[PDB]
């Protein structure tokens, strides 16, 4: 029989555990860490196995800090729920005290640098997006943005960031911190991931296109682009597809942590330093160890020392816990035509092989499954599932081949991957049944696999599902562009790729989990959908939720939304 | 200030589990036949000599009450997810768990009935009729066709009684005989019989309840007389009961009656009474010359004692920290809308304050109490800290025939001012600093009634298997409960129409909580989505559980944690507000 306070009981431990990010080195030699837990987050010096805290009551971010500082500046909604943000200063000696910076009026905040002299940020008001410079002298606006922009990086007087500036890619930007003004670098057929100036001031930036990264110089007095070649050549040998983030760290080396099949690797000036498997932020240099953050499909974010990864600082789980979620690999599945599909697989401690295995298809669907924490899978595995999560064509971080193969095929070949994956499940003897879970796009594949694979899936749960492509098409201005888009403008594809025409040939329980009210994935064609089933007998089990957040970041918003399926399914497990 | 999930989930867990017992008569060498919740399902078990043995396989709905000795047990199992079309297997008391089912007899929805050892007689409702049957060598037998809901009660020889609801909710007396089949119907213009039981001499001993107090009297079947039965001790008279819960008489010849009044209930032998355990009893056997009963309170979950002694040869357990989150019980009457008073229990939750988080949890039905009686439903919220007030609306039973028959014609209506009155008692009697209400079956109909007609009274509601639109309903239902719909609106689709929830949605307030099985045949489902539907349309909140193979009755450990779970977590929500 289900032990359902098992489950609720590691389902609440999975989302209280912290979760730690790197933010810089301050206060000469001290660590700045930002822990989140239950979705509520601080701010915290490290140094030598302790932490102080320097914020009082929550906050949402805070901005880098150049190494050294003496103090952070805390972003903090304003009200609870509410776009706009306040900043908050603390001396980094006098932790718990809060000034705030009453020159910047509430806005959102959309992210910043604090140089110890001046605080540069970005913010959208209901006039504009604009770049700010808070120093001593009072609040300056730099430029005003032609989009949502970001700074990247401050070297003596040169600004520069990123914008997501229009025609679907990110922009570099340069500014002026004494004359202000704004310079933009059009990124040409890729987009710019990330940026920092070099010893020499010029841009080093990450430039991901159709295929591979490219590291690149920016010289910002002309605009000129060259591929950047490094001492040690580990990099380029390596291959990124993407560009998470670089910096250079004091002693005037570039740290790079680039990527590939969903995993990270940590570069210094070229040259690949040992780091554990899964995926990294950023880098800094720390009494002379190098130290960053670290997470994986077993393991929740936290601070790692490199080349040991030895953990500084980490959640806390109980022993008992931390064994049902065990390693994660890569695998490639091969589909239908041949292609070879790339899944994450984790492992659970809790289910003997061949075992219970969950299909837990990604939404989007331009989206990707990567080696990092995920709180569904992890408490798949502790409800003593094996979890597989494969990369449908469609996905994103393979290539944009890969990505736009769904483009006019919904429910076809990205289909057809997500079933090679549950077959290989099974007879790769990891899985002794198959069920199938997915949410938004995730939600609309449970429903296409039920209907057009029956005999596939042991039972299915279905998330913010979308059911009719042509109901929906006439219901939507940008949600209609992507219908199109997707469907390749096709009436033929929005009929017969409908789960709702097809409800007739579903075998299997499938469990529907929806929000009451949201415009987005709306409610109407789920009552259809059930009053469909009903009419034909089928086995199904609802649960319809009002004023769902789209993101699990609380014991609410999980009870509400993942326990519900986790029961589902383990009571399908009879 | 934040809800403690994993709290609840353990109490609720825990309440559910705790094994439950139900006394259904003796077999083969001198055996008790138990129907048990025990191993998170319903099963059926021979007891002897301190141990049980499993008859059934998978879960089962109930069993056919045997005659004494017999040396076989009909199970009866749901064959359909929930939607109550049953089918009868059969085991023999020598080879427990090995069952045969009757095949003679197609699904339908089993009433009642009894094994004589030689022929299997039940009631049954199909799409077209409600029935008498009789399976014996000669195949299965329709007996006669009864004008509605209709319960076999007992058999001697040849002769067959039972009770019938023929009309006007109330309750008639019928014969039938084995042989000839056949049905003779007999009615009380004092009142409803409760039940039956057939004499040495062939006279139908019989349970009736008047205007406002029981009694027992004899009909004899040749001539439909009807006589005040005379007990040789007088305990069971000057205890002037309110209604009569079972009656029978013992292979020795010896008359055994349960009857109750202000919801607890007393034993006893030809009119003497005996020493039972404080709550309510159900029937009582003779097994190995002693007398032998099931016995519930709020406090103690239903278990098989001994009497007098009252010791129990079968009980589940609670831990320590349950049994103290119910501080107290007691019994009020709260007064309403016409001056009738409102028989209401109340459960005091030791882990909330007072004034406090206060759930009116209505009861199904509508022919049911709310009594010194086991209630997982109250024991979970004192558990998760909400006092529990419930209410015995007219429409009740025990508390005499006038009170019962108040709602006839009037669903949604004075016994909806008789909830209301309670809640409205809960509050100003300081008992209650926030009121919510939560039903399930007709109580749901009643949560749904009460934030259609009453918004504002409650904070939130909690709807379970409820009634939505009785029009609706009419047309899905069978032979059955499409009389019983009939007989509760008086006839009248327009009492239909204007006291069903689904055509008053714009005027809800008040947070919903809807959870229903998926294949409920009683209080259907398809009413229900278009209920959403309405709720959607007309811009109101609420969440819904649907729970998938599953009816009105749920009998496994899976099903009632996820009719449950989500009704007591709602409502902590709805109190974090
Ligand atoms: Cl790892
Ligand atoms: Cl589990
Ligand atoms: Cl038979
Ligand atoms: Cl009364």
């Amino acid at each position: 029989p289900v032990e359902f306070s098992r489950i609720v009981r590691d389902v609440e431990r999975l989302i209280a555990v912290e979760k730690y990010s790197l933010q810089g080195v301050v206060d000469g030699d001290k660590l700045l860490v930002v822990g989140f837990s239950e979705g509520s987050v601080n701010a915290y010096l490290y140094d030598g196995g302790e932490t102080v805290k320097l914020n009082r009551e929550p906050i949402n971010s805070v901005l880098d800090p150049h190494y050294g500082v003496g103090r952070v500046i805390l972003v903090r909604d304003v009200s609870k729920g509410a776009e706009q943000h306040a900043l908050f200063k603390v001396n980094t000696s006098r932790p718990g005290e809060e000034q705030r910076l009453e020159a910047v009026k509430p806005m959102r905040i959309l992210s910043g640098v604090d140089t110890g002299e001046a605080v540069v940020f970005t913010g959208a008001t209901e006039d504009r997006v604009a770049l700010y410079a808070l120093d001593g002298g009072g609040l300056r606006e730099l430029a005003r943005l032609p989009g949502f922009g970001f700074v990247s990086d401050i070297r003596g007087d040169l600004i520069a960031g990123l914008g997501f500036f229009g025609g679907g890619r990110v922009s570099l930007f340069t500014s002026n911190l004494s004359s202000g003004g704004l310079r933009v670098f059009d990124s040409g057929e890729g987009s710019f991931s990330s940026a920092s100036i070099s010893p020499g001031m010029k841009v080093t930036a990450g430039l991901e296109t159709a295929r591979e990264a490219r590291l690149v110089t920016v010289d910002p007095r002309d605009g000129s682009v060259e591929d950047l070649e490094l001492p040690s050549k580990d990099f380029s040998s390596y291959r990124p597809t993407a560009i998470t983030w670089l910096g250079y760290l004091p002693d005037g080396r570039l740290a790079v942590v680039a990527r590939r099949e969903g995993r990270s690797a940590v570069f210094i000036d070229g040259e690949r330093v040992e780091a554990p498997q899964g995926n990294h932020g950023r880098v800094v240099l720390w009494r002379g160890k190098l130290v960053t953050s670290h997470t994986s499909l077993s393991t929740p974010p936290r601070i790692v020392s490199l080349p040991s990864g030895e953990p500084l600082l980490e959640g806390g789980l109980p022993e008992d816990l931390r064994r049902s979620i065990a390693g994660s690999r890569l695998v490639w599945v091969e589909s239908f035509d041949g292609s070879r599909v790339p899944t994450y697989v984790l492992e659970s401690g809790r289910a003997p092989t061949p075992g219970p295995t969950v299909v837990l298809v990604h939404g989007g669907p331009f989206a990707e499954d990567s080696d990092s924490w995920d709180t569904f899978a992890a408490s798949l595995a502790a409800a003593g599932f094996h979890v597989v999560m494969p990369n449908y064509r469609g996905s994103t971080g393979y290539g944009e081949e890969w990505r736009l193969k769904i483009i006019g095929d919904p429910c076809g070949g990205e289909l057809e991957d997500v079933s090679a994956a549950a077959r290989w499940a099974r007879e790769s003897g990891l899985a002794s049944e198959l069920y199938i879970m997915g949410y938004s796009y995730g939600g609309y594949m449970t429903l296409c696999a039920l209907t057009m694979k029956p005999g596939l899936f042991k039972a299915g749960v279905a998330g913010a599902s979308v059911v009719d492509w042509e109901e929906m098409y006439e219901l939507s201005a940008a949600f209609r562009n992507f219908i199109e888009q997707l469907t390749g403008g096709s009436r033929e594809i929005m009929r017969s790729r409908s789960p709702i025409n097809h409800v007739d040939r579903i075998k299997e329980p499938l469990a529907l989990i929806h929000p009451q009210n949201d415009s987005r994935t709306p409610l109407k064609p789920l009552l259809r959908l059930m009053g469909e089933l009903l009419a034909r007998g089928k086995t199904f089990e609802a649960h319809i939720i009002p004023d769902a957040g789209h993101a699990i970041n609380t014991m609410e918003d999980a009870v509400k939304i993942l326990l519900p399926a986790v029961f589902f399914l383990a009571t399908q497990r009879e």
